[PDB]
C-alpha cells in the first residue's frame, strides 16, 4: 500500500481529470483524510483553498511536494456525493431536497462572501459527511470575483453544460454570482425529478425554449411540486440581472417552508 510521510493511502474515491483523491489514514492516530494526488493553476487552487473555512465547504488541511507529485489533504466526507442520493426519474423526497438546497446556499453565501465563484456546482461536486451534511468540493475551477471590495466580471467559459448559466453562451463578460445560482437551480431540479432539464440552456435546445414558453405540463417540471417549483421560476430566469439573489432565495415560500 503507498504512503506520504505518516498517512496510508488505502482507497480511490474519486478519479477525475485533475488526479485521483484517496482515503488517507494516519497509521498512528487512525484520522481518516482525503488526498488529492496531483502528477504536476495549482499555486493558485491551494491558495484558494486556504481560504475556505465553513461548515458546509470541504476544508483544506495543508499539502506536500513529493518530486512531481503534489499531496492535497482534505477533509473526507464519508456519506458520497448528492448524485448517490438521486433516483432517476424521481429525485427525493422534498424535505430531503429541501435540506440540501439549504447547506448548498449557507455555503454558497459563504464562498461568495470571501470573494469565491465555485463555477461548477452540480451533484458529483456536492460531498455529505457521516451525518449527511453537504459540503461543496473540487476548487479546480474556482476563482476570484471580488478583491479589495471591487468586482470582476467573469470571461472564461467553464463548468459542465447541463448545470452552465445561459449568458456564459452568450455573452463575453459576466458576473460571477447569477452563474453560481443558476447551477444551484438545476441542482435543484435534479434532487426533485431525478433529471436534468436540458443539455444546455442554448436557443438551438427544445427543452430550454419549452422552458422559456412555461410548458411546465411537461418533464422535468410535471414532477415538481407547485411550491418549489415557483422558486425554480426565479432561477432559472434568463436575463442573470432579474434572476434572483440569494437574499431573495432565503425569502421565498419553499425555502421556508416546514417539511417533514
Ligand atoms: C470523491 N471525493 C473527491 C472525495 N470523497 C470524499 N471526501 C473528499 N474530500 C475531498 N474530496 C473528497
Ligand atoms: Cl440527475
Amino acid at each position: 500500500v503507498p504512503f506520504v510521510e505518516d498517512w496510508d493511502l488505502v482507497q480511490t474515491l474519486g478519479e477525475g481529470a485533475y488526479g485521483e483523491v484517496q482515503l488517507a489514514v494516519n497509521r498512528v492516530t487512525e484520522e481518516a483524510v482525503a488526498v488529492k494526488i496531483v502528477d504536476m493553476n495549482i499555486k493558485k487552487e491551494i491558495c484558494i483553498l486556504k481560504m475556505l473555512n465553513h461548515e458546509n465547504v470541504i476544508k483544506f488541511y495543508g499539502h506536500r511536494r513529493e518530486g512531481n507529485i503534489q499531496y492535497l489533504f482534505m477533509e473526507l466526507a464519508s456519506g458520497g456525493s448528492l448524485f448517490d442520493r438521486i433516483e432517476p426519474d424521481i429525485g427525493m423526497p422534498e424535505p430531503d431536497a429541501q435540506r440540501f438546497f439549504h447547506q448548498l446556499m449557507a455555503g454558497v453565501v459563504y464562498l461568495h462572501g470571501i470573494g469565491i465563484t465555485h463555477r461548477d456546482i452540480k451533484p458529483h461536486n456536492l460531498l455529505l459527511d457521516e451525518r449527511d451534511n453537504l459540503k461543496i468540493a473540487d476548487y479546480s475551477l474556482a476563482t476570484v470575483f471580488r478583491y479589495n471590495n471591487r468586482e470582476r466580471l467573469l470571461n472564461k467559459m467553464c463548468g459542465t453544460l447541463p448545470y452552465v448559466a445561459p449568458e456564459l453562451l452568450k455573452r463575453r463578460e459576466f458576473h460571477a454570482e447569477p452563474v453560481d445560482v443558476w447551477s444551484c437551480g438545476i441542482v435543484l431540479t435534479a434532487m426533485l425529478a431525478g433529471e436534468l432539464p436540458w443539455d444546455q440552456p442554448s436557443d438551438s435546445c427544445q427543452e430550454y425554449s419549452d422552458w422559456k414558453e412555461k410548458k411546465t405540463y411537461l418533464n422535468p417540471w410535471k414532477k415538481i411540486d407547485s411550491a418549489p417549483l415557483a422558486l425554480l421560476h426565479k432561477i432559472l430566469v434568463e436575463n442573470p440581472s432579474a434572476r434572483i439573489t440569494i437574499p431573495d432565495i432565503k425569502k421565498d415560500r419553499w425555502y421556508n417552508k416546514p417539511l417533514k
